[PDB]
């Protein structure tokens, strides 16, 4: 059993900027989602090895995981908000798309889900 290599979080010649929505989308949006009773699957990249689950990423091939996402919004990786929300919806469609509706990981995904559109609602005009 093996694991990809994670999505990347560090590229030197990918241009970057440090926006206010960029920065609302860590200090609010990431945060909140983070600290939820239900973050804990979604904190670092599915280890599929560890969970038995050898087919993940042969259905699963764009993978992503607010692991990632915190790393990228730390470092500064993204050039606009658009491109961290698309990680977001990412990361709650790959469960869908994976499992059935109504088991455990489902419903704590969208209550993380629930969560991300309320502070996405009220992402700031960019400044
Ligand atoms: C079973 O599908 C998924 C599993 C996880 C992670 C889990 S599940 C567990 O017990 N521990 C984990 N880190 C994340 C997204 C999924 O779609």
């Amino acid at each position: 059993s093996m694991n990809p290599p994670p999505p990347e979080t560090s590229n030197p010649n990918k241009p970057k900027r440090q926006t206010n929505q960029l920065q609302y989308l860590l200090r609010v949006v990431l945060k909140t989602l983070w600290k939820h009773q239900f973050a804990w699957p979604f904190q670092q990249p599915v280890d599929a090895v560890k969970l038995n689950l050898p087919d993940y990423y042969k259905i699963i091939k764009t993978p992503m995981d607010m692991g990632t996402i915190k790393k990228r919004l730390e470092n500064n990786y993204y050039w606009n908000a658009q491109e961290c929300i698309q990680d977001f919806n990412t990361m709650f469609t790959n469960c869908y798309i994976y499992n059935k509706p109504g088991d455990d990981i489902v419903l704590m995904a969208e209550a993380l889900e629930k969560l991300f559109l309320q502070k996405i609602n009220e992402l700031p005009t960019e400044e």
